[PDB]
DNA sequence: CCGACATCGCATCAGC
DNA sequence: GCTGATGCGG
DNA sequence: GTCGG
């Protein structure tokens, strides 16, 4: 929160061009100057100040002597008050609604909440849920309840065949106090890189945690990653608990340490270190490292039998997770 | 100046 | 049906 | 919008 005013205007500037601009550079762009500037450890008193940091060039530093000096910045000032990237804005936040359907959406005067609600019939599947639950999928989830997921997830993944292991990854791995939703990465000897003895692993534990009531709704599900919704089971008399946003990726048992690298994040933390292993000649995805050819080409996966292995291979110091929120 | 900017699963679509 | 491109999520 | 070469 040192720089959270500036933070605040960038992200906010980030999310203006991927949902109004549709430019995903300019995105990634501000959320890279967010985020160098969220770790700074001083109060930036200057635009220069801020352009001495990587990732902000002399626009940003420009916007940021505008900000320090008025509180504000105006272009962002004006989009508040263009109607048609509020609405755009809006109905990005439904799950399901991207740049392109939320535009398409507001040209067909279907731009609120109302107007969704009496149109169902024009969303798919998982619009559809997002709408449904658009209230609940705003909400945060304590680390208390983050706990109390975990068991569940954990105790009933056991039942179904005590060989699988459940990790619960994102921003929990990474130790925050409370999280947008619950991922979980989830493994079995049956499935490895090298075959699969046993079809329906993922759909199997999806069918359990659906039988206990805790897995509500389904978003899309494939058979390596599941997006769904569930919710943690109330008391008598209790209020119920909010619905939650749920993602399961099962992941071959002998790529675990760069799933779970993957699956850890930040997302931000994903993209700066995949391009520094660019750099150093090698690729990285959720399943390998490999090294990069002369003509480009990924060549064979190396071995790691540790996240830290991964690091080693790119020159990087290890990083605890609770250091990777980038 | 100018190309690169991380990576990929599932849903939906168009074209054949 | 298939494939490949796009959207949206990750 | 930023950066390296
Ligand atoms: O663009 C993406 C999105 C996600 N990811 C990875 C990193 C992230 O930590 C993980 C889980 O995705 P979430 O969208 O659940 N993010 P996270 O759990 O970090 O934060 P939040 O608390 O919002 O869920 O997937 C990427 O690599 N790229
Ligand atoms: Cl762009
Ligand atoms: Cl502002
Ligand atoms: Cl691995
Ligand atoms: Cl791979
Ligand atoms: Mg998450
Ligand atoms: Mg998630
Ligand atoms: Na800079
Ligand atoms: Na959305």
């Amino acid at each position: 929160t040192l720089n959270g005013g500036i933070t605040d205007m960038l992200t906010e500037l980030a999310n203006f061009e991927k949902n109004v601009s549709q430019a995903i550079h300019k995105y990634n762009a501000y959320r890279k100057a967010a985020s160098v500037i969220a770790k700074y450890p001083h109060k930036i008193k200057s635009g220069a100040e801020a352009k001495k940091l990587p990732g902000v060039g002399t626009k940003i530093a420009e916007k940021i002597d505008e900000f320090l000096a008025t509180g504000k910045l105006r272009k962002l000032e004006k989009i508040r008050q263009d109607d048609t990237s509020s609405s755009i804005n809006f109905l990005t936040r439904v799950s399901g609604i991207g740049p392109s359907a939320a535009r398409k959406f507001v040209d067909e005067g279907i731009k609120t909440l109302e107007d969704l609600r009496k149109n169902e019939d024009k969303l798919n599947h998982h619009q559809r849920i997002g709408l449904k639950y658009f209230g609940d999928f705003e909400k945060r989830i304590p680390r208390e309840e983050m706990l109390q997921m975990q068991d569940i997830v954990l105790n009933e993944v056991k039942k179904v065949d005590s060989e699988y292991i459940a990790t619960v990854c994102g921003s929990f791995r990474r130790g925050a106090e409370s999280s947008g939703d619950m991922d979980v990465l989830l493994t079995h000897p049956s499935f490895t890189s090298e075959s699969t003895k046993q079809p329906k692993l993922l759909h199997q534990v999806v069918e359990q945690l659906q039988k206990v009531h805790f897995i509500t709704d389904t978003l899309s599900k494939g058979e390596t990653k599941f997006m769904g919704v569930c919710q943690l089971p109330s008391k008598n008399d209790e209020k119920e608990y909010p619905h939650r946003r749920i993602d399961i990726r099962l992941i071959p048992k002998d790529q675990y340490y760069c799933g779970v690298l993957y699956f850890t994040g930040s997302d931000i933390f994903n993209k700066n270190m995949r391009a520094h292993a660019l750099e150093k000649g090698f690729t990285i995805n959720e399943y390998t490292i490999r090294p990069l050819g002369v003509t480009g080409v990924a060549g064979e996966p190396l071995p790691v039998d540790s996240e830290k292995d991964i690091f080693d291979y790119i020159q990087w110091k290890y990083r605890e997770p609770k250091d990777r929120s980038e």
